[PDB]
């Protein structure tokens, strides 16, 4: 009972109210009971390069399959969640400091450890000029490890601070998660309760 509950942020595609997508693809399924994302939304999710952002995650050319999966993830979980409400700012709106649990950051980073990006934050310093993002003179492609010294340096300043590395594990109760298994239901209900209050 309070109005950041199941509600979307005031995004370009986001839904105006949550609701039940009968098909999302792939990476997008968690949220199927209740999404704020359509069912194009989580199929541009999936594209090689999204037009959700034109932002591509193949800068470097070396992007691993287990790497993109979690990035795929996490544009589901920003684009799907109905459970962001405690988060949502003023950029109109948008999360500043969602808090992922340990395990997604840590995940994230050891599954990309080996792929290539050129930037240590990906808000700004892009050369868009023919279309793409593309890495600017000076940055040259190393591993992620070198530009994402930790778990926390690549949840926080891969998408402009709209997440938090917390310090929590999963199952806390105090952090959320980018993706869970359908079969066993959504933790993050419980913890958006908690923030909401
Ligand atoms: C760039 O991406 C934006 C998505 O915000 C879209 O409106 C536009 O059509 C795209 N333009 C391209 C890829 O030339
Ligand atoms: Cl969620």
């Amino acid at each position: 009972g309070d109005e950041l509950l199941n509600i979307c942020m005031n995004a370009k595609h986001h839904k105006r109210v949550p609701s039940p997508e009968d098909k999302l693809y792939e990476e997008c399924i968690p949220w199927k009971d209740n999404a704020c994302c359509t069912l194009t939304t989580s199929w541009e999710a999936h594209l090689d390069v999204s037009p959700l952002y034109n932002f591509s995650l193949f800068h470097c050319g070396l992007l691993m399959p287990g790497c993109r999966k979690h990035f795929i993830q996490a544009i589901c979980f920003y684009e799907c969640s109905p459970n962001l409400g405690p988060w949502i700012q003023p950029v109109g709106e948008r999360v500043v400091n969602v808090p992922l649990c340990q395990e997604d950051c840590e995940e994230w980073w050891e599954d990309c450890r080996m792929s290539y990006t050129c930037k240590s934050n990906w808000r700004g310093g892009w050369d868009w000029s023919q279309g793409k993002n593309r890495c600017p003179k000076g940055a040259q492609c190393l591993p992620f490890s070198h530009y994402f010294p930790t778990p926390a340096d690549l949840c926080e300043k891969t998408w402009s601070n709209s997440f938090k590395a917390s310090p929590e594990r999963r199952n806390s109760g105090r952090c959320l998660q980018k993706w869970f298994e359908p079969a066993q239901g959504n933790p993050n209900v419980a913890v958006a309760r908690l923030f909401a209050s």
